[PDB]
């Protein structure tokens, strides 16, 4: 009897900044946790930016898919918030690198006044928004297609490291899906109502489509 597949499973280190950063995010506290959202949607919006430049140049770029928009996606039973996107999307490199970005220079200075006792909200300023996924979630899965490349899952409960492997679980056509697996003390966020008002407080000038879907299985 054979296996139905095979593949490998790469397990990395955090850069030295970035894990400093994440161990701050989850060891102290912040009130203003909400802005996790915030931070995800704008990623999805600069993921989405590139794609629709690439595009103008080479319409084939939409191929797989010609909708660029951002889909959030509560799940109660499941304890997950989801953040869909049709954006660029990420090769390995660009999910092993920083979720492909890059971390700004002043990340360090950011950090200090955070262990000075200085507020999360400008995390974004940084290239590190991403993080602040971890405000609000346990573990975090992200699963990623960029055009001419494979599906890949990424994957961290903190602790210094994260894992990719190629993705065999259901397709997506292009760009990044965000799995928040959320604390039990942070589920407010899998309220309709609450993620409303927090896209209508932060999320305001986002030029694409962001469309909330309510997950209930019968
Ligand atoms: O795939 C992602 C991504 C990472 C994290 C995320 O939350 C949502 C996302 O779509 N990005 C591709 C790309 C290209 C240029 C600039 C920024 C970005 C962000």
């Amino acid at each position: 009897d054979q296996p139905m597949e095979e593949e490998e499973v790469e397990t990395f280190a955090f850069q030295a900044e970035i894990a400093q950063l994440m161990s701050l995010i989850i060891n102290t506290f912040y009130s203003n946790k909400e802005i996790f959202l915030r931070e995800l949607i704008s990623n999805s919006s600069d993921a989405l930016d590139k794609i629709r430049y690439e595009s103008l140049t080479d319409p084939s770029k939409l191929d797989s898919g010609k909708e660029l928009h951002i889909n959030l996606i509560p799940n109660k039973q499941d304890r997950t918030l989801t953040i869909v996107d049709t954006g660029i999307g990420m090769t390995k490199a660009d999910l092993i690198n920083n979720l492909g970005t890059i971390a700004k220079s002043g990340t360090k200075a950011f950090m200090e006044a955070l262990q000075a006792g200085a507020d999360i909200s400008m995390i974004g300023q940084f290239g590190v928004g991403f993080y602040s996924a971890y405000l609000v979630a346990e573990k975090v899965t992200v699963i990623t297609k960029h055009n001419d490349d494979e599906q890949y899952a990424w994957e961290s409960s903190a602790g210094g490291s994260f894992t990719v492997r190629t993705d065999t679980g259901e397709p997506m056509g292009r760009g990044t899906k965000v799995i928040l697996h959320l604390k039990e003390d942070q589920t407010e966020y899998l309220e309709e109502r609450r993620i409303k008002e927090i896209v209508k407080k932060h999320s305001q000038f986002i030029g694409y489509p962001i469309t909330l879907f309510v997950e209930k299985e019968l």
